[PDB]
């Protein structure tokens, strides 16, 4: 039958087309994560639905419930056959969902007001006029919950206990913010969106060199899917033929304005 | 009566058209650089030849001699009325010459072969199996013998002393080393064209983040010259019209090759 992909209304991944009002189905969306799903659907020869995540989220393990929201829980709980989206690889959603071999590169980055005076996570955590966050469900979040490493412990422990809140809900809810606040708030997201949000006007935040760890996206499928091979085989030869770099620069650099 | 512009070829800057050949005098030409002398000779009203400076180089001053070569040696002793050219701002070329205010920032950055494991310049100085080098005749090779840093200084006592040279005559002999060289060879140059070639064909290239220094490009004439104040003139108002920055983008990101 046709696949449901999942995924998430993040630039340049998944973005709506400006006129998408006037189209239907899979051309209503374009990005990185639109074209990918095209080439693993053709290595892969099935038809497929792009669909949206309905509450907007990666995916997290409530700790008092133990069920997952987001495209994680999508998978789990049977809504869909496969994400395709800017989903972080980690031991804990492991457990759940199977993984294909990375098709990018990222580690958690600093996001600031072109001006800020920081140039470090422990800059960060050793000072107090400026405020940070994380976005609130994703595993940039549970990076700095897990942490045993005292700097990303410290910085827990200070953005779980900030008052009001240095969480936010999207990756444009933290951009905003950091422009809004005179140089005031630090955001701390994905290496690959701080590079994309760089290179877009207004041009005015920056992206601190030198990230807080080293992970990978990989396209997720549930336990036991009979997909699972074919799409970490569709994730290799991509990979060798060059396309996800290709993609990469088409969505990124191509189209800067800084 | 014709004012004499001196110029380099240094992509995006200023470069021979597809169909150079078939043309003469400036029409030979294209670039920012290339616009922004028409666009400046419009405001000033002057009828203008763009050349390319003759020993190829940017401008330096020799020790022994305290002469200087490249586009600063043409303004210095008058075989020019005026450079249009990513020429730098630097201190020791303003005792000799007149600049304008900048035009456009950068700062210097490192090349690399994508897969190359070099994250900094302080990476570039602890270890010995990759080379680096610069342009053997502008501000790139100076910031180096000059900086007090200890990593820079590091830096510029390898790279002079490095057997075979590491310095290079033009950008392009440092871009196409790089490729050339599995990784085993790194490129510091300037950031605009960094980032421009990152973006062109074969695709085989990568800019370390974060640049080692932030200064400017500025026009540059004689000293004591009239044509420096109207120049100069001409350059702001021009950009707050935006001229700068839609020739920033008309020849920077419009023209990606990689995606
Ligand atoms: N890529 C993250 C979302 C972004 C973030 O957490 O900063 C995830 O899969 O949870
Ligand atoms: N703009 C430099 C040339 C480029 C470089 O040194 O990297 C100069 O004016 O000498």
């Amino acid at each position: 039958k046709t696949v449901v992909v999942t995924t998430i209304l993040e630039s340049p991944y998944v973005m709506m087309k400006k006129n998408h009002e006037m189209l239907e189905g899979n051309e209503r969306y374009e990005g990185y994560c639109v074209d990918l799903a095209a080439e693993i659907a053709k290595h892969c020869g099935f038809k497929y639905k792009l669909t949206i995540v309905g509450d907007g989220k990666y995916g997290a393990r409530d700790a008092d419930t133990k069920i997952w929201n987001g495209m994680v829980g999508e998978l789990v709980y049977g809504k869909a056959d496969i994400a395709i989206a800017p989903l972080t690889i980690t031991l804990v959603r492991e457990e759940v969902i199977d993984f294909s071999k990375p098709f990018m590169s990222l580690g958690i980055s600093i996001m600031i007001k072109k001006g800020t005076p920081i140039e470090s996570a422990e800059d960060l955590s050793k000072q107090t006029e400026i405020a940070y966050g994380t976005l609130d469900s994703g595993s940039t979040k549970e990076f700095f919950r897990r942490s045993k490493i005292a700097v990303f412990d410290k910085m827990w422990t200070y953005m779980r206990s900030a008052e009001p809140s240095v969480f936010v809900r999207t990756t444009a809810e933290g951009v905003a913010r950091v422009r809004k606040s005179k140089g005031k708030y630090a955001y701390l997201l994905e290496s690959t969106m701080n590079e994309y949000i760089e290179q877009r006007k207004p041009c005015d935040t920056m992206k601190v060199c030198g990230n807080l760890d080293s992970k990978g996206y990989g396209i997720a499928t549930p336990k036991g899917s009979s997909l699972g091979n074919a799409v970490n085989l569709a994730v290799l030869k991509l990979n060798e033929q060059g396309l996800l770099d290709k993609l990469k620069n088409k969505w990124w650099y191509d189209k800067g304005e800084c």
